[PDB]
DNA sequence: TATGTCCAACTTTC
DNA sequence: GAAAGTTGGACATA
DNA sequence: TATGTCCAACTTTC
DNA sequence: GAAAGTTGGACATA
């Protein structure tokens, strides 16, 4: 069945999302990027809110794909990558991710989508912690689920300060802080 | 009656503070603050460059007042003091916290508020550093890192958890928040 | 206010 | 019945 | 609307 | 009488 038209529109939304952010994700812009009439967008999606939400989730999934293709030499390093990869190709995705966090306060649809990405992120960290524990590399004094929420909280809070302009919390300090908490949570 | 410049400014600032806590930034209009202070609307710009300056400075004062409340909590130890400065469950602080959250978001579109929010983070950090240094000197805290690094990580944990908590995450409620904060304090200062 | 922007429903055309 | 075209007002903002 | 900005007249203090 | 402080509104603007 020719579901390619829906995927064509979706991929247009993904590209507009990464290039212009949520502000640029109008029916007209997406339709132009997809090369279709504006009527077809509603013909394949209930509303623009659904499209923006689904397209945002697709972008976050692509981000996680990009993070996973980086192979590391240990579960410690794979956890750091999953929580704070330095790969520059993730920057456009992280930018959209931050915008969704802000819009979540006023948009319930984006809030729902944003909440899902947190769970997808949490699940990823949980899988890595459980594997490293079974490998004998990680020592667990607490549940993987609890450890993962604290590490994600550490990253989000530290990133909230980083974006402000703190010279004391730059990319270098971010790395050292993340490595330090991994040491405390999983190597004690 | 008539007041000197410093006194008049404080009356306007005090009104701006109570409006912020009662109605948030949205309620902090020139006329609403001036009426709350009992002064002519023009008095605001006689004593502040702009409403943006007034909002930012008043916001800072509110956060300061919050930090005063927490600091006078009469704790029984440096651990309890640090927990209070990071995650006090005192219900009196909630109106201050809601304004704090509001400023974090507005900082994305308002440089004045962003600069003011930046200051509150430093003020918060300064207090955490002092408590950590005090507990270390008192023999209560064990430090494997500088108090400055420890403080930023504890503050980041709090800010990060609060963001998740605000989302409605059932696995991260008020009880979990406390447990997580108490647990990281153990890792950082008692390991 | 009122002005720019945007969209889900409606209308016409084929 | 489907695509193309039009509407009216919602929404945020000058 | 309603909200920010600014000022010429007015009132109090010196 | 001058200086300081205050007022209400005009005007433009988010």
């Amino acid at each position: 069945n020719r579901e390619e038209r829906r995927e064509t529109i979706m991929q247009a939304a993904m590209r507009v999302a990464l290039d212009q952010g949520f502000t640029g994700m109008t029916v007209r812009n997406i339709a132009t990027a997809a090369g279709v009439a504006a009527g077809q967008v509603h013909h394949h999606f209930t509303s623009s809110g659904e499209l923006k939400s689904q397209a945002f989730i697709r972008v976050i999934r692509e981000m996680m794909d990009l993070q996973r293709l980086s192979r590391t030499a240990g579960w410690r390093e794979q956890l750091f990558s999953a929580l704070g990869s330095e790969d520059g190709r993730l920057e456009p995705y992280i930018r959209l991710w931050r915008q969704a966090q802000l819009l979540a306060d006023s948009d319930p649809e984006i809030k729902s989508a944003y909440l899902l990405t947190m769970n997808l992120w949490h699940d990823e960290a949980v899988r890595i912690i459980r594997a490293g524990h079974a490998a004998g590399e990680f020592t667990l004094r607490d549940s993987a689920e609890n450890i993962a929420w604290r590490l994600i909280s550490l990253v989000c809070g530290l990133d909230g300060i980083y974006v402000l302009g703190m010279p004391e919390v730059d990319d270098a300090a971010f790395t050292r802080h993340l490595q330090h908490v991994i040491q405390l949570e999983l190597f004690s």
